[PDB]
C-alpha cells in the first residue's frame, strides 16, 4: 500500500531508508507454497468446507489465527534455543566476548519469554474471535429459515392464493421476521463490541510487546559499548576486561526498567 | 531467567501483569516436538557433523537461525494473508465496522511489510554470521595440524632422542606456531569486529522495526475510538457513519510519521 | 493506481461516480489471451529475440504499439461499418427517428475519420520511436565491444604484466572509452530530444482529437433534443416532424465549429 | 537458586571459591534412580494412593523425611564403623601417626554420635510433621462432605424447586457450613502453630549440630598441627614423638568446650 504512484509495486523510501539502503532481498526463499504444505493447509480447507455459509470466512481467518499461533511458537522455543547455543558458542572465547555474548543471549531469552506472552495474549484474542464466529453461526440458521420460508411462500402464492398453509406461514414468517431482526440487532452489538474489545486489547498486547522488546534492545546496544572493536597486533595481548561489574549493573538497570514497565510510563506517543 | 527466588519457574510479575492478570496459558500446544518435524530437523543434524569441530557449534548456530528466518517468512506471507481475509470478511458488514476493519487490515499489511524488512535486515545478520563461521573453519585446520605435529614429535621424542626428522619437525613446528599465532590473532580480531558490528546491526534493526510497529499500533488503538460502542435497540438503526475523513486523515498522519521516522528521532529512550 | 488504501485494487469513486454509479463489468469477456492469438503474439515472441539486447525492449515496445495501430485501424473502419448500419437501420423507421439516426451515423462517420487522423499521427510517433529504437541499436555495439575488449584485457593481465598485446589492446580501449564517451553523450541528446518531440506531439495529437471528438459529443447531445420522447397513445398518429432545417442548421454549425478549431482555441484548461 | 544471570545453571562463585577453586563433580555419580530403588521407592509410590487427597502431599514429604532418617540412620553407624576401621588401620604406623589418627577417629565417634542426636531430634519434628498430616487428614472429609451436598443440592434444585429433601440438606448444609468454618480455623492455627514450632525447633537442632560439629572441626585442624610434616631423609629416623600431653590436653580441652557448649554461648551470629 506505501508504493508511490507509478506502475512498480515499490514502496517509498522512508527517512531510515535514506540513511541507510535497504538490504537485498533474502535469499531463504524457497521453492514451496509458503504455507506449511498440504499438510498445515488441510485445516485452511477445512475451514472452506459445509459450513452456516456465513461464519466461514470468520471461521476461516480463526483457523489462520491458529496457524499463525503455531508458527509463532514455532519460532520461539527455537529462537531460545538459538540463544541457549549462542551461549554454548560463546562458551570458549574471549573474556569479554563470552560476558557479551551471554548477556545477549539472556536478552534473547527476555524476548523469547516476551513473545510467549504475546503468543497467550494473541489466544486470547483468536478466542475472543473464536466466540464471535460461534455467535454468528448460532445466528446464520435463522435467516437461513428465513430464506426458506420466504421461498416456500412465494411458491404456494403462485400456485394459488386461498390455501390456508399460506397464511400460516405468513403468520409464521411475521414471528420470524421480528425474531431475525431481534437476532441481527443483538448480532451487531456484540460483533461491535467483541471486534472493538478484542482488537484494542490485540493492539494494547502488540503495542507492549513491541515497546518491551524494543527497551531491551536500546539495552542492549548501550551494553554492546562495553566489548573494545580496536584491533589488537599480533603478538602481545590486550588488557583484560574488568567490565563484569559494569555489565551487570547494565543488566540489573534493564531489570528494574522491566519491572517498573506499566501502561501509563508507555513514553511511545503518537501525533 | 526472571523467575523468583522460590522452587517454581515463575517469573516475577510485572507492573503491567498486577494491572491486568496475565492469561492461561495457549491451547495452541501440539503433540510435536516443535522444530518442523524429521523434515526441519534434518539440516539441525547435518549441523552436527563431519565438520572443523571448531565452527560445528558457530555453522549449527547460523542452520538455526536459517530456520528463524524460514519461520518468521512463514508468519509474513501467511499474515499478510490473514488480513486479506479480514479485509474480506469486513467486506459485508456495516459501513463503520467496514471501514475500520479495512483500516487494521492495512496496518496488518503495513506490520508484515516490516517484518519483511526485519526478515532481510536477519538475512545480512545471518550472511555476517557465515563469514565469521567460514573464517573460523578456514583457521581450525591450523590448530588442527599444529595438534598433530606436536604429537607426532612427542612420539618421535619417545622413540629417540636424535632422529633428524624430530629437529626438522620441531623447525617446522616453530614456524606452525609463528603462524598459529598471527591466525588467533586475527581470528580474535575479525570475531569481535563481526560479532560487534553484526548485533549492533541486528538490534538497531530490531529496535527500529519495534518501535516503528509500536508507534503503528498507538495510531491503531487512536483509530478505533472512531466507531461506537454503544450499544443498538432492536428496532430503529443508528445514525450513518460519516467519519470517513477522520479515518483518512488518521492513516494520512499514519504515513507522515512513518515516512518522517528517523534513528534521530528514536522517542524510545533507556535509563 | 488510483486504488484506494485498502486490500481491494478498487480505485477511488469520483464525482461522476457518486453522480452515477458504476456499471456493472461487461460481460464480453471472452475465455482467450487477449493478445490476438499466437497469430498476433508471433510479433511480440519476435521482439524478444536474438537483438542488440539493448533496443529489445525498445523495439519490443515499438511492436506493440504496431499492435496498437492495427487494432485501432480494426476499430476504426468497422465502426463507420457500423455507422453506415445504424443508417441503413434507420432507413425504414418514423421521419424524426430516420432523420436523427442519420444525423448521428454522419457524426460517428465524422469520429471515425477524426480516429483514422489520430492513427496518422500514432504512426508518426511509431517512427520516431522507431528511429530512437535504431540509432540505440546502432550505439549499442560499441558497448559491446567496450566490454569484450576489457574482458580480453583482463584475461591477459592475468596470463602475464608484458604482453605487447596488452599495451596494444590498452591502447585501442582507451581510444574505445573516448569514442563510447562520445556516442554515449550524443546517445542520451538524441533519445532525449526524440522522447521529448515524439511524446509532446502524440500528446498534442491525442488532446485535439479528443476535444475535438468531445465538441462532436455536446453537438450530438444538442442535436438529441430535436426527437420528442413524448409517448403517443394508439390510434392517432403524432403531428409530423418539420425540424429538418433546425438539424441542418446544427451540422452546418458543427461543421462550422469543426473547420474553426485551432490549437489557439482550445477551450480545455488545466489547472 | 544461587545461578548467575546467564544461560547456565552455574552458581556464583563466593569468596570461598575464588580463594580455592571448586574441585572437579564427584565419580561415584552411578547408573541408579538415585532413590533406594524400587524397594525404598515403594513407600514414596504408596504415599501417592488412596488418601484423603488433602494430606497426600504432606504424608508424601513426611515419609520422604522418614526415607532422609534412613539414609542418615545409614551414613551415621556406618561412618564410626569407619572411623573404627581408621583407627584400626593407624594401629600399625609411627607413633605419632597413630596418636593423631587415634584422636581423628574419636572425633569422628563425636561426629556420629552427634549426628545420632540429630537424628532423634529429625524424629521428633517428622513426629510433629505427622501430627499435622493426621489432623489435616481428620479434617479433610469434613469438606468432603460439604462437596458432596452442595453438588446434591443443586442436582436436586434442577430436580425442582420444592422437595422437601431440597429445604432439609440446606438445612443441614448450614449447620455443615458452620462446623466446616471452626475446622477451617482451628485447622489453619494448629497447621500454624505446628509448623512454626517444628520448624523452629529443627533450626535449632541443626544450628546446634552443625556449630558443634564446626567446633569440633576447629580443635582437630588445631591437633593435627602436633604431627610433623617435615620430610625425613632415608637412613637416619626422626626424634621420637613425645605430643602425647598435647594431644590428651587439646582432647581434654575439647571436651570442656563440649560440655560447657549451651545455646546462650552460641558464637555464630548473623547479620
Amino acid at each position: 500500500m506505501h508504493r508511490t504512484y507509478s506502475l512498480r509495486n515499490s514502496r517509498a523510501p522512508t527517512a531510515s531508508q535514506l540513511q541507510n539502503p535497504p538490504p537485498p532481498p533474502s535469499t531463504t526463499k524457497g521453492r514451496f507454497f509458503g504455507k506449511g504444505g498440504l499438510a498445515y493447509s488441510f485445516r485452511r480447507s477445512a475451514a472452506g468446507a459445509f459450513g452456516p455459509e456465513l461464519s466461514r470466512k470468520l471461521s476461516q481467518l480463526v483457523k489462520i489465527e491458529k496457524n499463525v499461533l503455531r508458527s509463532m511458537e514455532l519460532t520461539a522455543n527455537e529462537r531460545r534455543d538459538a540463544a541457549k547455543q549462542l551461549s554454548i558458542w560463546g562458551l570458549e572465547n574471549d573474556d569479554d566476548v563470552s560476558d557479551i555474548t551471554d548477556k545477549l543471549g539472556v536478552l534473547i531469552y527476555e524476548v523469547s519469554e516476551l513473545d510467549d506472552q504475546f503468543i497467550d495474549r494473541y489466544d486470547q484474542y483468536r478466542l475472543t474471535l473464536k466466540s464471535i464466529r460461534d455467535i454468528e453461526g448460532s445466528v446464520q440458521p435463522s435467516r437461513d429459515r428465513k430464506d426458506k420460508i420466504t421461498d416456500k411462500i412465494a411458491y404456494l402464492k403462485y400456485k394459488d392464493p386461498q390455501s390456508p398453509k399460506i397464511e400460516v406461514l405468513e403468520q409464521e414468517l411475521v414471528r420470524a421476521e421480528a425474531e431475525s431482526l431481534v437476532a441481527e440487532a443483538q448480532l451487531s452489538n456484540i460483533t461491535r463490541s467483541k471486534l472493538r474489545a478484542a482488537f484494542n486489547y490485540q493492539f494494547d498486547s502488540i503495542i507492549e510487546h513491541s515497546e518491551k522488546i524494543a527497551l531491551i534492545a536500546g539495552y542492549g546496544k548501550a551494553l554492546l559499548e562495553l566489548l573494545d572493536d580496536s584491533p589488537v597486533t599480533p603478538g602481545e595481548t590486550r588488557p583484560a576486561y574488568d567490565g563484569y561489574e559494569a555489565s551487570k549493573q547494565i543488566i540489573i538497570d534493564a531489570e528494574s526498567a522491566l519491572n517498573e514497565w506499566t501502561l501509563d510510563s508507555a513514553q511511545v506517543k503518537p501525533t
